[PDB]
């Protein structure tokens, strides 16, 4: 790595991990299009395991811009569309506030109302018919955003209908083969649990349970190896040679609502480069991020914009990951940690990492 790199992570990421008591981390720069990788720390503290380029961590919500991407894909693909109402998908849905909700309002967190979770009681289809059946809105669609699990996740179990395919092998076969991501994972197979970072939370090993839509909001795990080369296939999608993939990373980057100076993408979110890093940190607090915003729709999305910062946090119990590029500058950063540690904490030191590069 050039020494700028460096100096800028050791100086950045260091004092975040003896302020946070992080006790493994993996970091990836993606500078000029090519990924340099900083490990520190134990997967496995009793057992002094250290975190290689080769460790699992669990992604939690950054797997949403998986599920974004493979709901492009089936776009770009002719299998769906985002005006298509959510009853083309499951006609048994029949409760009349599902009248006018749109895959688009379930992929944008703007369906009304949706709450952050799915209920740990709900586990099978029926019982998820139910849930929806019985939930209420709190707004008409499209004129909230309230961040959620329950929405992205139904937006990506219906996405892959038309394919046949389920979730899992639709994100296998459509965006993790053709990407070479061979170390990424919705279910961890037997033969990596070796390879598998525990998470930390009071100290405490611990993985993340199974919960219905986990995979399409919550669930992916990922090396930091892999982790570079998704950013490296967001940054540039024109050298991805199956075209409705290239596409569907495209229109993930799409701009579909406007809240604030954030935009909505699939999975990803935007900002206009350059940012006020201000905004960008605070408003990665639970307290904003979590929150009811008044959204504007934008028609049509605005295609891609490479200026943009583009951006996701995502945690679980044990584990807290942050991934953020500018497609202008070909700069990109992965953190992925076995704490979840307050998010604006990731941001400052992004930001700080990639403000320094440009
Ligand atoms: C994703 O990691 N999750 C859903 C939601 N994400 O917001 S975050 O990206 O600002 O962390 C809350 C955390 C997490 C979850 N517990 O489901």
């Amino acid at each position: 790595a050039p020494q700028q790199i460096n100096d800028i992570v050791h100086r950045t990421i260091t004092p975040l991990i003896e302020q946070q008591k992080i006790p493994g981390m993996a970091v990836a720069v993606i500078y000029q299009g090519k990924p340099y990788y900083f490990t520190w720390g134990y997967a496995d503290i009793a057992k002094k395991q250290p975190v290689t380029q080769q460790t699992l961590f669990e992604l939690g919500s950054v797997s949403k811009t998986f599920t974004g991407v493979l709901g492009g894909d089936a776009i770009a693909r002719g299998e769906i569309k985002l005006s298509d109402p959510t009853t083309k998908y499951w006609p048994e849905l029949t409760a009349k506030q599902w009248n006018g909700i749109t895959l688009l309002h379930l992929a944008t967190y703007t369906a009304g109302g949706l709450p952050l979770q799915v209920p740990d009681e709900v586990k099978s289809s029926s019982d998820l018919l139910r849930f929806y059946q019985n939930w209420q809105p709190a707004w008409a669609p499209g004129t909230q955003r309230l961040y959620a699990n329950s929405s992205i996740g139904l937006f990506g179990a219906l996405a892959v209908k038309p394919s046949g395919l389920s979730f899992e092998q639709a994100m296998k076969t459509r965006v993790f083969q053709p990407l070479k991501l061979n170390h990424t994972w919705i279910n961890v197979p037997s033969a990596e649990e070796k390879n598998y970072a525990w998470g930390y939370r009071e100290g405490k090993a611990v993985h993340v349970s199974p919960g219905a839509l986990d995979a399409e909001a919550y669930g992916v795990k990922s090396t930091i190896e892999d982790m570079a080369r998704w950013v490296q296939s967001n940054l540039k999608p024109l050298d991805i040679n199956e075209k409705t993939l290239q596409q569907g990373i495209q229109l993930a980057q799409s701009r579909y609502w406007q809240t604030g100076d954030m935009y909505q993408g699939l999975g990803w979110e935007m900002l206009d480069w350059p940012v006020n890093p201000d905004i960008i940190i605070n408003g990665s607090d639970n307290k904003i991020a979590l929150a009811a915003r008044p959204v504007k729709p934008i028609t049509p999305p605005t295609p891609a914009v490479r200026a943009s910062w583009v951006h996701k946090t995502g945690a679980t119990g044990g584990f807290g990951s942050y991934v953020a590029f500018i497609p202008e500058k070909e700069l990109g950063i992965v953190m992925l940690a076995n704490k979840n540690y307050p998010n604006p904490a990731r941001v400052a030191a992004a930001w700080q990492i990639l403000n320094a590069l440009q």
